[PDB]
């Protein structure tokens, strides 16, 4: 069996359908030649789709490091530096090489308000301001235990913005050559803005 | 008062309670007219299941080693002890209650620990039902709440379904799991042929379970 990305991350792969995951919305097997398709069925009858598996399968075979996933019913948390799935994208048969990304954890799913590890305690004390009072971190102090999820908007898919993105992996942008910069990140295969102030704030946008 | 969690309750029929919290509120205006549970032995109510703290019949059953509730507060079974008593009434006279396993409680207030030490040595000795175990890209045998490879979230069901997962390793889509006392299925552990189907009362309810001798042992619903 493999794990499989939350939602988003195919979506932004431009994936919605699938005939075996149930994160996603049904197609019967029989549709899946005439559509795109997420799915951990690495079936060559299907010429467009997305496969998700827990060994390469194709030199172009992205590992998804420390990202959310799910299996069957089940959500799960990215272990740091641990790969969570393998993503192979083939357009019209063809295998493709996928843009680099940086992936979310699975906290916001899960509701998780602490920190994965020492290593990221230790980037968020290195900036305290970052991610609070506008944008919140799952981790951020200030964030109460009940939020309203209506009116919640999630970095990389208002009472505010939220993010659960693995702090080491956004380390480097928070220190530019500049004193302050507007940055371009690719997360869970979206670009977003992150709005970095050296030693003061940094943001998403 | 002790009473029994909501699940043991649904699977005699009973979803109504003017009393009792983990239940659906119902007026005792409508109470002589449904089946309900309470703590409370009301002629006036007909079809009632009530939670005892000692018996008030030839049929009153003791559940014993079952997970319970006092209020808003579930406290996991003590296995050997009685929670609670639970006596059946249909049209104002008692039933005979079936023989049942009973969850222990752990997956509703989140433990994921042995009961007692006797507990962990069945778990350690079928170490892939009771534990886990993985072969390439496949997880088996986690189907107790103690196991490894387990969700943070678990239905709170007497069988729970959950994916599986070993990060970076393996994966399952389906794995079958509940958190009754696992020396309360040693009678079931060790048969002759290659495989078995025993059926199983659990929490009241009619539950399958499959045994490979000795390789795995899973319940599944019918």
């Amino acid at each position: 069996g493999s794990s499989s990305p939350l939602p988003k991350v195919a979506h932004n792969l431009g994936f919605y359908f699938s005939p075996d995951l149930t994160q996603f919305a049904k197609l019967p097997a029989e549709l899946a030649p005439h559509w795109p398709v997420v799915t951990t069925q690495n079936n060559e009858r299907w010429p467009d789709r997305l496969v998700a598996s827990l060994r390469p399968i194709h030199k172009y075979s992205r590992a998804c490091i420390g990202a959310g996933y799910m299996v069957g019913p089940s959500v799960f948390l990215g272990t740091p530096g641990v790969v969570s799935y393998y993503l192979t994208k083939f357009v019209r048969g063809e295998a493709q090489v996928l843009p680099e990304t940086v992936f979310s954890t699975g906290r916001i799913e899960v509701d998780c308000r602490e920190y994965l590890d020492d290593r990221e305690r230790v980037v968020a004390e290195s900036l305290p301001h970052a991610f609070i009072g506008g944008c919140h971190h799952v981790t951020s102090k200030y964030l109460p235990r009940f939020l309203p999820k209506e009116s919640v908007a999630v970095v990389g898919v208002a009472v505010c913005t939220l993010t659960d993105v693995y702090l080491p992996d956004l380390e480097a942008y928070l220190h530019p050559e500049t004193q302050s910069r507007c940055w371009k990140v690719m997360l869970d295969f979206k670009e977003v803005r992150l709005m970095v102030w050296k030693d003061k704030t940094a943001y998403f946008q």
